[PDB]
């Protein structure tokens, strides 16, 4: 209830206006009328004579029309009419998405497909359900400025993209997958809005004044009416629950979400989704186990939550990198940590933050963490998204690769990964302002000193996925994904894990497994036999001795 | 560790000073010496000819010269040269100071007394002793500018009142009361500070720029080195508790303390008395039993909580009043909702605060809260300090009383409330810099329509306590603390509590109250003898029936 409603033969226009005194509604080919002001600062009208795919306005004090922020529909543009559209409606008390079996795949519609729509993605449906992926992450849909976004500059939380292609095609493109039994997730924005066409704050005061994030400031969950904006919120996520059979949630960078309430706002919205027996996930920079963590422990209880250090620990490492949070890692015994106790910052001096980081993570099933070697962020920063294929030797990104889908994590693939991809992704932003079209170039040019104008058309295309399958990597994947699997590795995290100057071999529960950095000699612990190897050095049968390897990576039994 | 420290014949001066490249120790006697800069940002330097009751003063790269900002001293003003003093060292691991026993006397030590200083305070001792008063809460004493200020705008933490008396009067202060077996609670500000001769801003980053509270901004307890901010303070209270064997704390508007950290520097803090046996409590407005709440149910466990609620509730309902929070309430049903819910804002709408404010208190003991029908907020607040006497009628106000000190909460007196006072407790300040002495009259003026000039000598003095006792009401308050006790009242909100039209009486454990608005029937449910009355209209021995009663209160058995 926040944008549009309809009855019978009849619609409902309410709208949050506590700073408006007369507002109103204006189907743009019908006519113009008076809204119901109502003590708490809805301004509201029904209707009947609407059925109308109809494009409308708000039109308030100020002389000025704007659309429905809770539009379901932005067809001509950010500043485009909203417009009318029928009910959804069905959907299903279940994801058939149990988390164990979770293989993300990190998918941005636009670059992907050279389509860049849903469409686009449903034809690499059977390609990805084959690949072994569980299920698609979608990266933000939220009627973003322009057509070339990461998404990240949304605007509109109710409005699905018009450049991809849009609502219908957001719907086939669950139900479709739905049939190819691939599970789709939906990563959205609470934490902030784009910088473009947002017209809540006029509206009234969705915004929280009392702090400041990086990109501007969160909402207002506190303070003066954080009931409506807190509610707008919460329904949003039951929208696309039910309006879209979506399966889960992945919620960008929460902390930047600030709440004080006696209920969190986060915990009140896992309960929304998990109301619908769906899953949550959640980017979280602070070691803290509150999120993720249970009810009964305090903790807001979201599904999972990515792990950053995981991979810091890792890329630094194989990389010489020592950038940013790389300083914070690059060393073996991060990797171990990292593998043993999910944080590398456990409660510890970051020279990073020059601050003490994160806090124990208890004894959480590795099912609570999502591990990755890529990811937008992880490539777009690089003010020249170098892949990760551009900055290691090959028998290292295979070595990688086993690393995180051999975690008792959850393991999630950014697109072009498995296939040995190596376009970068680079930073772009379509916004019509000059002064963000400026901002936004000083930005990532002294943020990443990214060269790359960002809203340069060429900066976009470039990002585009070159579907240059190279079945050497291609099929590596394959395998560990069903290796993993078959293994029984997932969630799991009883593992014993050792490690020598350039090498670490750990076992599992049904398992070993070798990764040498460089030649030298192991005292390995235990027979078993070759299950797969990045080289061909490794023999089939082993047994416990020393033997001398090489640079590479083997899986025992 | 923050300020300077004794070794043996020698003197350590630590500085936290990450802005800084050089800082120089100036014993204003002695000489200028040069810091020890350490990677974390602390200057350091180390000494053995002082000794010396030494006037101090860093003189940083800038060309400034400052005040150990945990200046032990500040004997010549604000702006005075810190200053060397003794380790009072002793004390004890523990205060006697059961909570169950506790009736508190703020006390504002400037106005109290005519002297208005410790001795002041001391010579009332036996007073207050006799009164029945278990424990003393003294206003803050933070060396703050001037010499005529509630002591909101301390600027030294670690500096006692130069005015006041200081240190040893302080100290004093303390062994004292400790004989006559009274108990002193300190009241501190952690959530911000004075806005004249604040120099932490130069030192380093001791307040968060994320956040703003009200009077400006509180501390660093996340982002950047949150770490020594965060220690400051936390060692601030260990002081306090070593160097003047203190009996407890009382912590000015939690609520605006922001942390985000996996463990709230309240909890932080809580410890850290704890640990001492001591006791804390706080002024908290956000209705959350977090606060109070114990560890196990995910509470900072802080000892108690003051209750604004339980006020308005009984005084905008005695007096006619609706303003500001007094919009909230006034009403009976609030006053016995608050009886028997602590909160009367359970999570609920607040048209003040145009939120949904609150929750549920538990099941805690009343000795988690505080009520009270005066302090220095209530009092002060008002434009002309006006007290309750002044707006309620006499048998009013000893109904009152009542009310609050037969609560199972925990009962504190403002001063002068108990031998019927009628001074206003004004709003004072005593600032040098011109345009505070400015900002701070429109302020008031426009914040309270306080039309005395806070800066006004007047406006001080005339908030001093004329010492006019008033036996009605004196003798009344006596007993009522003595029946309290002697009535085992306290903590136990095992109550059953009934109310007519403008009446209401309220059983107890070993006794039920009547308290009688105006005129009317009543059926009476209980037989008991009359404990004591407001007037004399009642019946030394009572019996269930239906009596029509006058304006009053009586107390059963």
């Amino acid at each position: 209830t926040f944008a549009y409603k309809i009855d019978g033969n009849e619609v409902i226009f309410t709208l949050w206006a506590p700073y408006q005194k007369s507002v109103k509604l204006k189907v743009l080919e019908k006519g113009l009328y008076e809204m119901e002001r109502d003590e708490k600062g809805y301004f509201t009208i029904t209707l009947n004579n609407v059925k109308v795919r109809d494009r409308y306005k708000y039109v308030l004090d100020d002389a000025s029309e704007i659309p429905d922020p809770a539009s379901r529909y932005q067809p001509e543009g950010v500043h485009g009419p909203s417009q009318i559209i029928q009910e959804s409606k069905e959907f299903n008390n279940e994801t058939f998405l149990k988390k164990e079996d979770l293989i993300i795949y990190e998918i941005h519609v636009g670059t992907f497909t050279p389509e860049g729509t849903f469409e686009g993605v449903i034809r690499k449906l059977d390609y990805l359900k084959d690949l072994g992926i569980t299920a698609i992450e979608i990266m933000p849909i939220a009627q973003f400025p322009g057509k070339r976004d990461w998404g990240y500059d949304g605007v509109y939380l109710y409005a699905v993209q018009n450049s991809y292609g849009g609502p219908e095609g957001f719907r086939k493109l669950v139900d479709e997958a739905h049939k190819k039994g691939l599970g789709v997730i939906l990563d959205v924005v609470y934490n902030h809005v784009g910088p473009e066409g947002n017209y809540m704050v006029k509206l009234g005061p969705y915004f929280s004044q009392k702090y400041k994030t990086p990109w501007g400031l969160t909402f207002n969950f506190d303070d003066a009416e954080s009931d409506e904006v807190r509610k707008f919120i919460l329904e949003n996520v039951e929208y696309w629950i039910k309006e879209y059979n979506v399966d889960g949630f992945r919620l960008d960078a929460v902390h930047a979400i600030i709440d004080t309430s006696p209920k969190h706002i986060l915990e009140e919205i896992a309960d929304v989704v998990h109301k619908y027996n769906r899953i949550v996930i959640a980017e979280s920079d602070l070691n803290d186990p509150r999120v993720v963590n249970p009810k009964e422990k305090c903790g807001y209880n979201i599904d999972a939550q990515w792990v950053d250090d995981f991979h810091h620990s890792i890329h630094a490492y194989l990389t010489g990198e020592r950038q940013g949070y790389y300083t914070d890692f690059g060393n073996l015994d991060d990797i171990v940590k990292s593998y043993k106790d999910v944080f590398v910052y456990d409660g510890k001096y970051s020279n990073f933050r020059r601050k003490t980081h994160g806090e124990p993570v208890g004894e959480l099933d590795g099912c609570n963490f999502v591990v990755y070697i890529q990811n937008h962020d992880q490539v777009g920063n690089r003010g020249k998204g170098e892949r990760i294929i551009k900055l290691v030797d090959r028998e290292s990104y295979k070595i990688a690769a086993a690393l995180y889908l051999l975690s008792p994590y959850i393991p999630m693939i950014f697109m072009g990964e498995e296939y040995g991809e190596e376009n970068p992704f680079y930073f772009f932003s379509d916004f019509s302002d000059s002064k963000l079209i400026q901002g936004v170039r000083e930005g990532r040019k002294k943020e990443n000193g990214q060269d790359t104008d960002p809203q340069d058309e060429s900066t976009f295309n470039a990002s585009k996925l070159s579907w240059k399958i190279d079945e050497e990597i291609f099929s590596f994947y394959k395998i560990l994904i069903k290796m993993r699997k078959e293994l029984s590795i997932a969630c799991d995290r009883r593992v014993n894990v050792v490690n020598g100057e350039n090498w670490l071999i750990i076992k599992g529960r049904e398992y070993f497994s070798l990764y040498v950095f460089s030649k030298s000699s192991i005292e390995v612990k235990y027979s078993g036999t070759l299950l797969l190897s990045s080289n061909n050095s490794f023999p089939q049968h082993i047994e416990e001795g020393k033997y001398e390897f090489d640079k590479g990576f083997a899986l025992y039994k």
